[PDB]
């Protein structure tokens, strides 16, 4: 996905990435790749947009975690 492309490259739904200028100055590529990677926004729902997860796969991963900690808690209680 990140290194095959022709003419357009889209590695996440929010930036384009095109292929280096015709005048071929290196200056002004960095100038450009630096400039559109400013112009990026991350979104909250970065790690199921930008990557290739499923937002099921977040989900499930922040539930297991949140009953990790569940558990950890109620014991902790037991403990006093």
């Amino acid at each position: 996905h990140v290194f095959c492309g022709s003419d357009n490259l889209q590695i996440v739904p929010g930036v384009r990435i095109p292929q280096p200028l015709l005048q071929q100055s290196e200056e002004e590529e960095r100038a450009r790749l630096t400039a559109i990677l400013s112009n990026t926004i991350e979104p909250a729902d970065s790690l199921s947009s930008w990557l290739q997860l499923p937002r099921e796969s977040i989900l499930n991963y922040e539930r297991l975690q949140a009953k990790e900690v569940a558990s950890s808690t109620e014991q902790l209680l037991q403990e006093m």
